[PDB]
């Protein structure tokens, strides 16, 4: 139980890269254009919007994806320029703390799932208007998707801590 | 009986890659812009659309692609990285079992065809309204023709398992 | 006469894939937003198209294309893997009678025109009404293009077997 | 004055290829929607464009790109697959015909310039509308560069079939 | 603190590279199509789009990219085509001034933050009419993240100059 | 003063290269679908954005990029072969004669500025109607910019010419 590890870890990792560069891209390609609230107001759909969705989902783990492999990319530099496994101590530590820290960001600020119906208030839209939603379903399933990915490399991460660590 | 089969698998695996790569990217680029209802309440098209099709078929067939080669992707880096016999096993049997869920799944969500009438009944709209669709037959055509290629692949590695087995 | 056969046929098959990969994708990018039928019903215009080209020409041919190369894959496989002959005969034979299929499907499919005016009855239609199509000369060329290009294989693969048969 | 014409001859095929590839393909983006005839009948900017333009240039211009190569590709690979002198000469020979066939039917199908205004008569479009027309003098600039570089490559060949020719 | 110095310019550089080529190209995709103002005069949305944002801060920054990176490829040259620490001097001391400029640009054009509404009383529009930003959140997240990343890169160089200088 | 000016101007050579090939293709992507004049005729857009900008400027700019290499390609070609020295002056005179005159092209058809506010008066424009423009302050910043390397260039090259002429 101190193999293995190492290759699920790259498989989970490759796994994930690949199912967000060759499909996510386009289902939030029409997240704009079929939002649609019920007045007639010019602003509201805008705004609503923006108030809904501040930060899109796959921007979020694009640069998640990114801001994980960093260290590895130092390792490889200072490899190539050259007391050293201290370097491999840091940089587990800094992965590790950079998953949680993405996980527990992404439960606050988007949840488990997305509903088919928001309700905003803001100006230009006045009081309380109704404000529909599209391809709400398969966003859930990839948000739940991605979160189990994310919390079965946070376990193999840790478990690799604790073998290895004091 | 126990050549041939290899060559038969591979070839069939890099068939349906093509084609799912090269054709099945933009029969589904219309899905939404041509999918209109009779009716004037603003909120109707979109929730018929997500109960009609809920998720897409050209993703789940992607996911399949993908998460039926990771055993492979697995036996790669552990020989790179390098009792041994024991994951073959293994490693047929996974695919094995994966393969028969997907086309399971297959059958269980969408079925055998794809009409063109579709009647929902979810709110907002009004009591049961009648819906239409694009590019049925296409579609229909492409179904078929996975599901046969799928079957053939577990066909195949039924009759390698059987031929190993004990 | 009996070398160069292989030159023709190669590049043959080469001109074929390139004028199919190089030009004809956007011909048909604006078959249904330009395809337009009189009448004000909602769910007319979807379903004669879909009754007046159930497949669109281009992704038969990349059918076709792929189809035809296999036996070529399986050789190439079977080699790379390691009586002999025999290969050689069985995959002629079956590209004989991929091409033959192949030309006569498209043949009794679709025809050798394109006009400019299709009648559809279906439902929810009303009685007979007129659509009118977008770019049909341009198929057509296309059309008479591919089907002397097929016959030329044809006639080539013809001569081959003759060549070598018994 | 037997040595540089290769050097041209191959420059300006480059320079062509190079043009076309990189330009062409989104001046001819925008010429259907924006093809707008005088007239409330659904059916008339169609058929009028059609009739207008037929083939596109920028496909007749990668035909002849294609269809003046091939005389290479197939020295190419009789080389590879193995007298050359009477190749040579009947490779030139086509190569100066097909040139010759297709700078004539240039200038027979389109002609020398791009007007703004056409008048279609055809059903069912009522007697004799006008209709207008989309980047006409980017279309007639590019006109008259093609031809110019096709008729130096016709006088390079014909050059060099008169140094060599008896 | 005079080696890893060298790991985290370069890590910073690739690691801002690839978000912006990455993300920062379909967010500024409908910047121009919902911007939207409160008007029925033919030439005000033009008019106050192009007052509001001059340039959008993506071409900004690819600029910063580009024109930050030539030192380095002067140096590869002069180098490929042969007093010396000379050269890593200036092209040292060009390379802080670039950026420093860049920085204080940013700040000077654009500012910290991206607001919801706009007023413009350009000609056509009569008397200070209102308009309607797109997505402001996600650019003023990109906007503070750029700011962050060239200010660490500034302080990198600065300690080099410092940690050399005379 | 006779070694760096190879690099200046290689570097600046491939500086232009990027920014054209980069950025300069979406800029110029909505200029007919945002060019709005005010009337009702149909014909009228067409015919006044064709007589405002009839070549655009970044095809005017490929063109000139492809155009200035060729007699390093040329050279290329004809040293693959194997009196010297006059080709390098021939190609030397070239480049210059080139380079200037699409300078002085550049300034005698578009200008130094690009203007919100076009009066048309051509058919069927009745009598002198005004016309609007899309992005008229970016395309202004990229004319001054391409005006000032392309003049880096010229003095360069006429720098080279009179060190190395009698």
């Amino acid at each position: 139980s101190t193999m293995i590890g190492r290759i699920l870890l790259t498989v989970v990792v490759i796994f994930r890269i690949l199912i967000v560069a060759i499909v996510g891209e386009t289902v939030y390609d029409d997240e704009q254009t079929m939002f649609v609230c019920n007045t007639l107001q010019p602003g509201c759909n805008q705004a609503c919007y923006d108030r809904a969705f501040p930060i899109s989902h796959i921007r979020y783990w694009v640069f998640q994806i990114i801001m994980v492999c960093t260290p590895s990319l130092c390792f490889i530099t200072y490899s190539v320029h050259q007391g050293i496994s201290r370097f491999y101590i840091i940089q587990v530590v800094f992965r590790n703390a950079l998953e949680i820290g993405f996980l527990v960001g992404q439960y606050f600020l988007y949840g488990f799932s997305v509903p088919g119906l928001y309700e905003c208030n803001r100006y230009p839209c006045i009081k309380e208007v109704e404000c529909y939603v599209s391809r709400p379903t398969e966003k859930t399933v990839f948000l739940v998707f991605m979160f189990a990915v994310s919390g079965i490399c946070v376990v193999l991460n840790l478990a690799e801590l604790n073998h290895l660590g004091w």
